[PDB]
C-alpha cells in the first residue's frame, strides 16, 4: 500500500559512487532549475530505509547534521552499530519482507524511500519487495563504481515519467 520507491542519482555507466565511495561527479555537476525540487519528493516520504555503508557515509561526511530527522530511519547491518541517542534509527537484518512491513508501517502510508545503497536496494529486489526506481542521471561515464542496483537476476521494469534537462542531467520514473 505504501511504496518502497529507491530515489537515486547514477551515472550513464549505472554507478551511484565512485569506487572510493566519492560522489564528486555529482556535487560537482550543476542540476538546473528544471530539475523535479527535492522537498517536492521527500514530503511524499514518512520512513527511509537504508544500509550500514549509507549510513557511515552520512555520519562521517555529515556528522551533526542528520539528514532525515522529520523520519524514522532504518539502517540495515549485521553488525552492533549504534547512533547517536537523540537520532530516530532503528537497526534491523536478515530478510527484507519483515524490515519491508515494518518500514511500511512507520511511513504511516506515505512511502519507504530506500535511500540506498546498491548493495541493499539489490536485497530489496531479490526479495521483489522494492516496488518503484526513480533515477537522475548525471551526463558522465565513470567506468567503475558501486553498482546502482546489484541484482542476482534481471528486474523487468515499465517506465512511467521521464524528463530530460537543460543541463544534460536526466530523470525517469520506473515500475517493477
Ligand atoms: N544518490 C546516490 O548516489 C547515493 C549513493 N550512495 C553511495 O552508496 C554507497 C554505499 O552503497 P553500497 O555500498 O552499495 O551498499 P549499502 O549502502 O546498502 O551498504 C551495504 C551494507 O548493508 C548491510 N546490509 C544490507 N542488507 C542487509 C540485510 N538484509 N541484513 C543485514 N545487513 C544488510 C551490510 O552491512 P553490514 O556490514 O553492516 O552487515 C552491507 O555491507 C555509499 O557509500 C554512497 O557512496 C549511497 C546512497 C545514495
Amino acid at each position: 500500500m505504501s511504496t518502497l520507491v529507491y530515489y537515486v542519482a547514477a551515472t550513464l555507466d549505472g554507478y551511484i559512487a565512485t569506487q572510493q565511495h566519492k560522489l564528486d561527479w555529482l556535487e560537482n555537476f550543476a542540476l538546473g532549475d528544471d530539475a523535479t525540487a527535492y522537498d517536492d519528493f521527500y514530503q511524499t516520504i514518512g520512513a527511509v530505509v537504508m544500509g550500514s555503508q549509507t549510513y557511515e557515509w552520512i555520519m562521517s561526511n555529515a556528522p551533526d547534521d542528520w539528514p532525515y530527522q522529520d523520519v524514522p530511519a532504518f539502517v540495515m547491518s549485521n553488525r552492533d552499530l549504534s547512533a547517536p541517542a537523540n537520532l530516530d534509527i532503528t537497526f534491523l537484518r536478515g530478510d527484507a519482507s519483515a524490515i519491508a512491513v515494518r518500514a511500511r508501517q512507520a511511513a504511516k502510508g506515505k512511502n519507504v524511500w530506500l535511500v540506498g545503497g546498491g548493495k541493499t536496494a539489490a536485497c530489496f529486489a531479490n526479495a521483489g519487495e522494492l516496488q518503484q526506481l526513480f533515477i537522475t542521471t548525471i551526463p558522465t561515464f565513470i567506468g567503475t563504481g558501486v553498482p546502482v542496483l546489484p541484482v542476482d537476476r534481471a528486474l523487468e521494469v515499465v517506465l512511467r515519467e521521464q524528463r530530460t534537462l537543460q543541463s544534460g542531467a536526466m530523470e525517469c520514473i520506473l515500475d517493477v
